[PDB]
């Protein structure tokens, strides 16, 4: 039916009406597609900004700082997002992206630990510099958009270096949305504190029959864009590709 040359100009055309410039890469077995309106962002090395809370969380229970069901009490000061104030488990810290939550599980774990976890890992640049509660937000820790849809690729088939449990624990985490009896598994991602601004969205469809289709979308981010055109741009581009 559908042309690639027409597949790619829909995919572009999402981007282009948002008015940024981003990248979206799919992979298919072992295959990558890169589709959007910059494709040489595929190669180029962004902050994970939020991204890294599903390997913080990872780490984090693997070295038993944390337990899936634990509540991070909030401390009572005032946060960027009243969303943010209140009490949660890594789970809805990870919905919510609530920084201070990660940032507090990443003070458990330590810069030492949290060093080797990510040489270990392979993340990135892997690189996290000596302030261990702010790598992953104004660098110097980098990723990919091609590193990031391999590390989810890695997670949608437990293939990390981690328990198993651990890796089926963070994955429940990421579960966002429904669709047609795929579901979709995704974390998302904004760099505020980095000119320019990245936004992310990281994650993998699992289809009804069982296939997983990673992806990671990458994009600049500009002031008075809404978050939601992450998403948008997302589901129009694995609709369009008819992997959900
Ligand atoms: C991670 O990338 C972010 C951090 C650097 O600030 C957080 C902040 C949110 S913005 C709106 C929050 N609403 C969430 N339900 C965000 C994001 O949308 O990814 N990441």
């Amino acid at each position: 039916h559908i042309s690639s040359q027409q597949h790619e100009k829909a995919i572009k055309s999402y981007f282009d009406e948002a008015q940024t410039q981003g990248v979206i890469i799919i992979k298919e077995g072992k295959n990558l597609s890169t589709y959007g309106n910059a494709l040489a962002r595929a190669n180029k090395e962004y902050v994970p900004a939020s991204t890294f809370d599903m390997l913080n969380a990872l780490i984090g229970l693997e070295n038993h700082k944390a337990t899936t069901n634990e509540i991070f009490k909030w401390d009572g000061k005032k946060r960027t997002y009243p969303m943010w104030e209140k009490d949660m488990t890594l789970g809805e810290a990870m919905a919510l992206s609530a920084v201070p939550v990660y940032q507090e599980l990443a003070r458990r774990t330590g810069l030492e630990l949290m060093q080797k976890e990510v040489k270990r890992v392979n993340f990135g640049n892997t690189n996290i510099g000596t302030q261990v509660d702010n790598f992953w937000l104004v660098g110097p820790l980098k990723i990919t958009p091609v590193q990031e849809v391999n590390f989810a690729d890695d997670l949608a088939h437990n293939r990390l270096p981690f328990k198993l449990e651990t890796q089926e624990e963070v994955k429940k985490m990421l579960l966002i949305k429904e669709v047609n009896g795929s579901k979709i598994y995704a974390k998302s991602g904004w760099g505020m504190g980095v000119t320019p601004q990245v936004g992310w969205l990281t994650g993998w469809v699992e289809q009804a029959n069982g296939k997983k289709i990673p992806f990671s979308l990458n994009l600049e981010m500009k002031e008075g864009m809404s978050g939601s055109i992450r998403n948008e741009i997302t589901y129009k581009s694995l609709e369009n590709l008819g992997i959900i």
